[PDB]
């Protein structure tokens, strides 16, 4: 059948104009397009991570409230994906900040995942992302914070989900042994952990570029991560992946795919960034009809699921 275990998309639009919080549903942000998922659905993929903002689903303290609105709009494409049979990821794409403060309580943040993780628990196709990229933080706070939302997600009664936990340094897996070996600490009394790394194939692993350093760069950026989780009997996820529309870019993505393929017994799979429906030409965009990834990389994907 298939390499891995998940094969996907990240759907965005949730968390975009982030400088308007809560800011208007179709003028700041929007929600990801349930028949343009199908599409991808039909075409094998198996998981969809959805960004939000946590400013917008539980405003002005995070030890509050829902904001209704914002969720349910939220949830609607949680359950539409859950509802087709595929995983669906819970991703508060904050960088471990909270209106733009670095995340320090962890008591708090365990408190907005209870919140949160309760209006899911009874759905074992959610999987929860305990915060997107946490950088420029103590790596001690980051490992915290990580087993606080564990905690927050299983008091919750949340208990057969897995959760994607992420490391420092925006959960790099070039750099996550320079920077994240002590997040092999985290305990979950599910044994749910799936460690969610990031990787980017340009230059400064941003993201930013539809340049990649060469066609092997990839496979270079993974092996000591891939040496970290079969070493340490742990599972990961390439949470978020790109390259640009050339050859270079795509054998590199093909060599890390590749690779993470032949060491799937700790690699449960990988998610592209991005669909969603709001990303008109953008370099890596999966969204259908016309997505310039979805029109480069797709196939090539499709080789993998
Ligand atoms: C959601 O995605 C679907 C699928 O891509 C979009 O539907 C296409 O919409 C155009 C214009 O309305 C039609 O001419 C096509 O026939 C549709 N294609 C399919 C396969 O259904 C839809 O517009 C998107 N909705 C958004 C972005 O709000």
């Amino acid at each position: 059948a298939s390499s891995f275990e998940w094969f996907g998309s990240n759907e965005s639009g949730a968390e975009f104009g982030s400088g308007n919080i809560p800011g208007v549903e179709g003028t700041d942000y929007t929600f990801p397009n349930t028949t343009a998922i199908q599409i991808l659905i039909d075409a094998g993929m198996n998981i969809f991570r959805v960004p939000f903002l946590m400013e917008r689903m539980i405003p002005t303290e995070m030890t509050g409230s829902l904001d209704t609105a914002y969720f349910e709009g939220y949830s609607e494409v949680i359950n539409y994906i859950t509802g087709k049979g595929a995983h669906a990821v819970v991703d508060p794409h904050n960088f471990g900040r909270y209106y733009g403060t670095p995340i320090s309580s962890t008591s708090d943040f365990q408190t907005f995942w209870s919140t949160l993780a309760s209006q899911f628990k009874s759905n074992d196709l959610v999987i929860f992302d305990t915060n997107n990229e946490y950088h420029d933080m103590d790596e001690s706070v980051v490992v915290a914070l990580n087993q606080a939302a564990i905690d927050g997600i299983r008091d919750a009664g949340a208990t057969t989900q897995y959760i994607f936990v992420e490391g420092n340094a925006y959960s790099g897996a070039w750099t996550w042994t320079t920077y994240n070996t002590a997040m092999v600490a985290l305990t979950d009394p599910s044994d749910l952990i799936v460690y969610e790394m990031h990787q980017y194939l340009d230059s400064d692993g941003s993201g930013t570029s539809d340049q990649c350093v060469s066609s092997t760069v990839g496979q270079e950026r993974v092996v000591d991560a891939t040496t970290w989780l079969q070493s340490n009997g742990k599972l990961g996820i390439l949470g978020e992946f790109a390259g640009g529309a050339n050859s270079v870019c795509e054998e590199a993505v093909e060599g890390m795919l590749d690779y993470l393929a032949e060491n799937s017994d700790v690699w449960l799979g990988a998610s592209w960034w991005s669909a969603g429906p709001w990303w008109q030409d953008y370099i890596y965009s999966m969204e259908p009809p016309n997505g310039i990834a979805y029109e480069s990389y797709l196939s090539i994907l499709e080789t993998y699921f």
